[PDB]
């Protein structure tokens, strides 16, 4: 029945958030590895799922345009006040970028340039139990192959919302669905290799080890090194994995997630190298070194730089 709707489409159906561009690019933000759950389904219009609904979102120079599906038969409607705050606070968009892009350009020169051209990269405010087990699948992996595996994950796990034209959406699923004793032979089956033990084991290790869920949500609350360490007990969870879900899930906004590629622009485009350090490539003492390297020239939202220039090495 059911079909992705565009701004042209049904316009009664969509509300809008006052947005100028330059404070978020939906094509920079959705498909640039934070998030692997937003596809472009019909040009500049973005569909995915969010908290247990499906959106679709398009924008012009200074409005963000969306529109959501309830599906669990409601009668459609434009979204209401609370999704809205929802989608807000997804975009952490009490968040000023131009004045984060403008003090990290004034120290950073590399930055300033790279910045001209890719305004508008902006944090998202995930989930933390689906940013955990989407960044375990991130390991040895690209966003493309990531996106393709969590899609099969929270199709055979998770809870059915809708259907638009041949997309079927899935809620993420719940830790104890992951937990259970066939669930890493179906991940297997899914795609997902050694990755697949560790959904099964690190969703069992917080159920038993966590007491589930709260924990992850204490996590936000706790301080950054205190929330990192901690994740780093989990099955195939390390630093870079950890940071990740830091920055993304548990508003750390310091936390600068270290894996090859951005050792790559560290050393290409800052001529960085392990100093405190002897050995000279990758290694857990040096990456940890970046991390702090890039604190230190960015400050407490480092984080936050440093996606800027992910999302603008991911094009050319
Ligand atoms: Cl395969 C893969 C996909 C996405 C990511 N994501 C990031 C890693 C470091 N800093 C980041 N900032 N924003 C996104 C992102 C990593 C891998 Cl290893
Ligand atoms: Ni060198």
């Amino acid at each position: 029945h059911m079909r992705h709707r565009t701004l042209s489409s049904s316009p009664a159906l969509w509300a809008s958030i006052p947005c100028p561009r330059s404070e978020l690019r939906l094509d920079l933000v959705l498909a640039s590895g934070q998030s692997f759950r937003w596809k472009e389904q019909s040009p500049a219009h973005w569909s995915g799922v969010l908290a247990d609904q499906v959106w679709t979102l398009t924008q012009t120079e200074d409005q963000l345009y969306c529109t959501v599906y309830r599906g669990d038969d409601s009668q459609v409607s434009r979204p209401t006040l609370e999704e809205l705050e929802t989608l807000h606070k997804y975009f952490q968009l009490d968040v000023s970028l131009a004045q984060l892009y403008s003090h990290w350009a004034s120290v950073d020169s590399h930055f300033q340039r790279v910045a001209q051209k890719f305004q508008g990269v902006r944090l998202l405010r995930q989930d933390p139990t689906e940013c955990l087990f989407s960044f375990i699948c991130s390991s040895n992996n690209n966003i493309a192959r990531i996106t393709g595996m969590v899609e099969r994950l929270c199709q055979a796990f998770g809870p059915r919302l809708i259907q638009l034209d041949d997309v079927t959406y899935h809620g993420f699923p719940n830790l104890h669905a992951l937990a259970g004793p066939e669930a890493e032979t179906h991940l297997r089956k899914l795609g997902l290799g050694y990755r697949a033990r560790y959904v099964r084991a690190s969703a069992k290790a917080i159920l038993e080890e966590q007491g589930g869920p709260a924990w992850l949500q204490q996590l936000r609350v706790a301080p950054y090194e205190e929330a990192h360490k901690a994740l780093c007990t989990l099955p195939g969870v390390g630093a870079k994995v950890a940071d990740c879900i830091c920055l993304m899930a548990l508003d750390k906004p310091q936390a600068v997630p270290v894996d090859v590629h951005v050792w790559q622009i560290a050393h290409r485009d800052y001529g960085w190298h392990p100093k405190t350090s002897q050995a000279k490539g990758p290694s857990p003492l040096a990456n940890k070194e970046l991390g702090n390297f890039f604190r230190n020239l960015w400050g407490p939202y480092a984080g936050w730089a440093q996606a800027v220039l992910f999302s603008a090495d991911l094009r050319q």
